[PDB]
DNA sequence: TAACCGCCAAGGGGATTACTCCCTAGTCTCCAGGCACGTGTTTTTTTTTTTTTTTTTTTTTTTTTTTTTCCTTTTTTTTTTTTTTTT
């Protein structure tokens, strides 16, 4: 799947990922994604395609 | 108080006559500046293209996501039906 955070300022702000199914209603990913996505986990809404 | 007149005295130079001489009047003859005709090269006028600043027009303003609220006409003129009064 395609994983994208807005605003996309550069090439590295949307990746491809492999789906792992987890019960809870949030998106779960590795911490090292926080630097290319410029994410802060403080209410960041983010898209999957 | 000396102008003016009368009287007298003295002298100076313009008029007159004659001789001379020399400069111009007149007449050829050659030739050259004075003048009639043509025109010019600067001067002004007009176009021509650019320049330079001012003014006007137009277009622009990071992305994604989630909730309400209000409104989505309105007065103003014309028409048409209804009701009341009169003979």
């Amino acid at each position: 799947v395609i994983f994208n955070r807005q605003p996309t300022l550069h090439k590295m702000s949307m990746m491809g990922h492999r789906v792992k199914v987890l019960p809870w209603s949030t998106f779960r990913m590795n911490l090292s994604c926080t630097s290319p996505y410029n994410a802060d986990f403080d209410g960041d809404e983010m898209n999957l395609h």
